[PDB]
């Protein structure tokens, strides 16, 4: 699915396209690369930088809804991250 992180497995959070063709959260790969320089942490091909921003999914998210996981409550894409933070059933089963 076109909108999930390929290393945290939620909703995109700002996603950013690495020069692998691999799709991230901007803050999963910036740490991903804070601790394994230079490597994408899906397929470990050479990364000169965290990569650009994936706009083009970036926009197609503002027209996406899809219930979250933990309390069924239809939300945009876009907006996910923010759901989820203060999401009660997400932070009951994940924690804070
Ligand atoms: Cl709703
Ligand atoms: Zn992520
Ligand atoms: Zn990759
Ligand atoms: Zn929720």
């Amino acid at each position: 699915t076109s909108f999930d992180c390929a290393v945290c497995l939620e909703v995109l959070h700002q996603p950013v396209r690495t020069r692998c063709g691999h799709v991230f959260c901007r803050s999963c790969i910036a740490t991903s690369l804070k601790n394994n320089k230079w490597t994408c942490p899906y397929c470990r091909a050479y990364l000169p930088s965290e990569g650009v921003p994936a706009t083009d999914v970036a926009k197609r998210m503002k027209s996406e809804y899809k219930n979250c996981a933990e309390c069924d409550t239809l939300v945009c894409l876009s907006e996910m991250r923010a759901h989820i933070r203060t999401c009660q059933k997400y932070i009951d089963k994940y924690g804070p």
